[PDB]
């Protein structure tokens, strides 16, 4: 039954440009999907702590014999993957912050990678299959294609490498210039920053529509 | 000054723990009398940056969220790190096709205008450093391999520092699931050649 996973990544609170993208196709989505329910997570407002020595590798020590943190570790892998596993959509804003991910994303994944929940524990096949993945992306610069910064983005090829095992494909929605409008010297771009995100919006507004 | 920085979670079966230890140990031969900052990423990972605590560096020092201030407070004490040191050994496992969680937030922490950059100019400010990167990937990254372009932990610490003008010097050992993976059998010699290449690298420094 029709179900969304809305997780919002972003630290920048009332300035974040991914907080209302992810708020505009999570309302889209339960217009579309009018008996769906929705589960929410800020990972922004509240990131999954690090994996850490004392609480990693749960996955290959047998129940039993787990460390009090590694069985707490995975009570969390438990949980984000059900999360998962309970949606047909999923939508997660993805800001870059350094040229990567949020580290909250990159820890969410951390635990999303657990053998026997989403992914076989012996075949190694994919669990979390045949599920939408829609990814709205930001970014302060350009990295399009003949810009200076392209291949400078390590967060939109890297999550479908991260989640490759897992069976989830991510399809991605990106705004960019972002930081132009606040930035010295790109006042020339704040134009095309409008254009992105409007584009952004429409791609948002038609997605789920025939 | 030398700042050993650890970030593995694999604790006995650490690949990178043992690689860094020599790096230290080298250093500590080339430059005796030098005092050493150690850091335990993995173990002791610095916490993400959240909703309250970010934007600390581009929000004026009074008008600061009480989280603000305690982010700011670690960034302060992570840059100066780095600007005591004049050689930086890090160790960058490669988990789930990234870096570290541990080392991406450490990244974020010293990314902070006015501590590792001018907060007006933006000029670098922790340039003219030698920074030394122990990569240890599972599996084999290399041209023509079939996971070429999957590693985003080596190919993003350059881009992810360049604002502190930090430029890292990557000593790669590759294929280390290789003995321990069944089906990877017939990588265990190239495994072994980038462990003691690697060691060969670190030793000629
Ligand atoms: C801590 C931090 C680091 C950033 N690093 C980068 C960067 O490396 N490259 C870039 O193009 N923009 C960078 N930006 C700009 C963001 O990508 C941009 O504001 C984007 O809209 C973030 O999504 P959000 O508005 O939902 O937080 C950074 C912003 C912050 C707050
Ligand atoms: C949680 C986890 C995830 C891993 N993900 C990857 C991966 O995505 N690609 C890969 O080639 N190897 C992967 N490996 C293998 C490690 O990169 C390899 O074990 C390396 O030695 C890590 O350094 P360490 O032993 O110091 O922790 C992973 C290992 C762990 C524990």
């Amino acid at each position: 039954m029709a179900h969304l996973l809305h997780i919002d990544s972003s630290i920048s609170g009332p300035a974040s440009v991914s907080r209302p993208l992810t708020a505009r196709a999570a309302a889209n989505w339960k217009a579309a999907h009018p008996d769906g329910t929705v589960t929410y997570r800020d990972l922004g407002a509240s990131p999954l702590p690090h994996i850490n020595t004392a609480s990693a590798l749960a996955g290959v020590t047998p129940a039993a014999e787990r460390r009090p943190e590694q069985s707490a570790a995975w009570a969390v892998s438990e949980l984000v993957v059900e999360e998962v596993r309970e949606a047909t959509t999923i939508i997660l804003g993805l800001p870059l912050y350094n040229y990567g991910p949020p580290s909250s994303v990159k820890a969410w994944v951390d635990y999303l990678i657990a053998p026997g929940l989403s992914l076989d524990a012996h075949t190694r096949a994919p669990l979390l299959g045949r599920r939408e993945l829609l990814v709205l992306a930001t970014r302060g610069g350009g990295f399009g294609p003949g810009t200076p910064r392209e291949g400078w983005d390590h967060a939109q090829p890297w999550l479908p490498h991260g989640l490759a095992m897992t069976g989830l494909e991510p399809e991605f929605i990106t705004t960019e210039l972002t930081l132009a409008p606040v930035t010295p010297g790109m006042e020339h771009l704040v134009p095309l920053a409008k254009e992105s995100r409007a584009a952004a919006e429409r791609a948002i507004d038609q997605r789920w529509v025939t």
